[PDB]
C-alpha cells in the first residue's frame, strides 16, 4: 500500500512538534518544527504526493509554517478528524486507499480508521500505537514525519532523492522550506 | 483511584519539563504538553474536577489555564498544604477524594495533604518515595496524561481515549 | 565528603550548568535563557542553610541578571572569561577560603575555576577532560537539575537533608 | 588526515542546532545554538583552523550568531552546497583535502563529497551516516561540533587548549563568543 500513496495527512502537535506548546500571555508564542521533516514534506510534493495538515489548534504561527511549506489543504481548529480526512481526500482528488495519516494521540484514532495507511510516532501512547499500521521509531518532533516520508518514497522506488548526493541536487530547486 | 473526584497538579516540572524560559523581564515563555491538555479535558468531561497549584503566578500560566477551561487554581503560593485544603473546599471534595501530582520538595506537604499522590519520572528519590504512584513519564512530556489515563481507566472510562468509537462520543 | 561538610560558598557557572547549554538567539543576541525550577529551589535551600551562592559567567545579559535577582543571588562576576581570578575575588566578597568553596562547571573555561576552588563538580554531560578534573561527577545533565543534585549532596553531607527530603523537614524554611 | 585539517565548514540546522525551527507568525524567531560548540569554534580559529558556516537559509539571527563567533566566512541562502564548499575553500586559501565538513541531512551529501573529511551528527539518518568518514556520538545541537573540534585539535597535538587549565588560559583572550 505504501507504493500507492498519493496523499499524506499529518496531525501537527506531537507529530510535527514534540508536543510542547510554547505559550506567552497571548497564547502560542513559538511553534518548533523540524528541519528534516520540512525537507521530507518537500520531497513528497516533489514526488507528486500531496501533503495536508489537520490540527485541533489554530494559530497564525502554524499558518505561517503551512504557507512556508506550500500546503494548501488543511483544517485547523477542528476536533472531528474523521470527517476532515474524507473532506481532504475529496479536495486532493484521492481515495482513502491512497492516503496515509500520521498521528500521536486519541483524537487521531478516527483519522487512522478513515485513512488507508496509518503511522504513529514513537512516543504516542500504546492505545494509539496499537491502532496503526506502522509505529515509527522516531519521536514526534524529532523527525518522525521524515522517517515516514523516507519510508514511503523508498517504497515508491524514490530513495535516491534522499540517499545519494545526485538524486538530491536534481530536486534541490523544490527542496526549500 | 476509582474514587478520585478532584485532581490538583503542580505546574513546574509536572505540566512543564521544569525549564523556566526567561527574558529580561522574567518568564517569557512556558511550555506545556498537548497530550496533557487532552488528558485535562478528559478528566473534566468525566466530571473529575481539575485544579492547578503553582507558586509562580504569570500571565502566561493564566493564559494556558484559560485555554484549557481549568476552573480552579491557586497561583502565587509557596505553602501548598494550605493551598491543597483551600482548593479541596472550593471543589467540594474531601482529601481522600483528591489526588496530587508533583515533582519536588515543595510538593511533599501537598502529597501528605492529598488522599492519593503521583510523582513524575524525573522527580528526586525523596519525592518518589513519598508518593503512592511513581509515573514512568518525565515532567512536561505527558506525565499528567499518564496519570489521567490511569484514573479514567480505573473508573472504567478508558474508552474515552483508547478506541476510535470510544473517543467519538465526547 | 569531608570537604562537603565544610562548604560555605557555592559558585556556579551558568551555561551548560544552570542551562542545558543552548544559547537562544534572536537578531540581537540572546533572547531567552532557560533555567531549571529545581535548581532555583536548591539555590534557595543553600542560602537558607547559610551557604552563600554566587554566579560566575563569562557572558553578561539582562536576562541572566533578571534570573539572579529572582533567585536572590547577591554575588556574581559576569563578563569575565578568565575565571581563576574571579573565583578568588568572589571568595573575598563572600568572606570564605577556597577550601570552603565548591564550584560546578561544564567546560574547559571552568578548569581554572575547579583548580581555584576546594571542591569541584562537573555536570553529567560535561566532556571527559572536565569530568576527569573535578572531585565529583554528577549524574544529572546540565540544565536538568545538576545544580540541585549537588546542593542536595552538600546539604545531606552537612546533616541538613531534612529541608528537602520530608514534608515536616521542609515546611520550616518555606 | 585529521592532522592536515586547516578549514572546517559547518552546516547549521541539525548540526549547530538540534534541528528545530522555532517559528513565530513571521518565520523563524529564535535560533538555538550550543555554548560548547561556540567555544570549539573559537578554539579552532585560535589553532589556525578557519571555520565557515554554510546554510540553505539566511537570517539576521544566524548572522548575529556568526558575528558573535567572529566567523568571517559563510555562504547563506544557498541550497546547492557542493559549489558553496569550493567557494568557501577558495576564500579560506585551503584545498578540499585540508577541509572537513559536518552535516546532518541529504542536502549535505554533496558537501561531504566535496570535502576531504566529513562528519555526521549522531541523529543524522543512516544514509548520511554511511556517507561520512566519521559518525560522531553527540546529537546535533548538543555539542556535536565541539566533539569534532576536540577530535581535530587532539589529532594536531593541541588538545591542551581544552584539556588543561594552563593551556586554556594561554588562549583565553581569544575564547569569547
Ligand atoms: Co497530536
Ligand atoms: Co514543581
Ligand atoms: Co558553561
Ligand atoms: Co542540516
Ligand atoms: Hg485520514
Ligand atoms: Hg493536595
Ligand atoms: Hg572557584
Ligand atoms: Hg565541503
Amino acid at each position: 500500500k505504501l507504493e500507492n500513496i498519493k496523499f499524506v495527512i499529518t496531525d501537527v502537535d506531537g507529530v510535527l512538534t514534540d508536543g510542547q506548546l510554547h505559550y506567552d500571555a497571548n497564547g502560542e508564542a513559538i511553534k518548533s518544527f523540524h528541519v528534516r521533516d520540512g525537507l521530507g514534506i518537500k520531497m513528497l510534493m516533489d514526488a507528486d504526493i500531496q501533503v495536508a495538515v489537520l490540527s485541533g489548534r489554530d494559530s497564525p504561527i502554524l499558518r505561517r509554517r503551512i504557507a512556508d511549506l506550500g500546503i494548501k489543504l488543511f483544517f485547523l481548529g477542528k476536533l472531528e478528524k474523521e470527517t476532515a480526512c474524507f473532506d481532504l481526500m475529496k479536495q486532493a482528488g484521492v481515495t482513502a486507499e491512497q492516503t496515509a495519516y500520521i498521528g500521536d494521540d486519541s483524537v487521531d484514532l478516527p483519522a487512522f480508521a478513515a485513512c488507508g495507511t496509518s503511522f504513529a510516532v514513537a512516543d504516542a501512547p500504546i492505545y494509539v500505537k496499537n491502532a496503526v499500521d506502522h509505529v515509527l521509531s522516531t519521536h514526534g518532533g524529532k523527525g518522525a514525519f521524515r522517517e515516514m516520508s523516507d519510508m514511503i518514497l523508498q517504497a515508491q522506488g524514490k530513495s535516491s532523492v534522499f540517499d545519494t548526493a545526485q538524486g538530491f541536487l536534481k530536486s534541490v530547486k523544490s527542496m526549500g522550506q
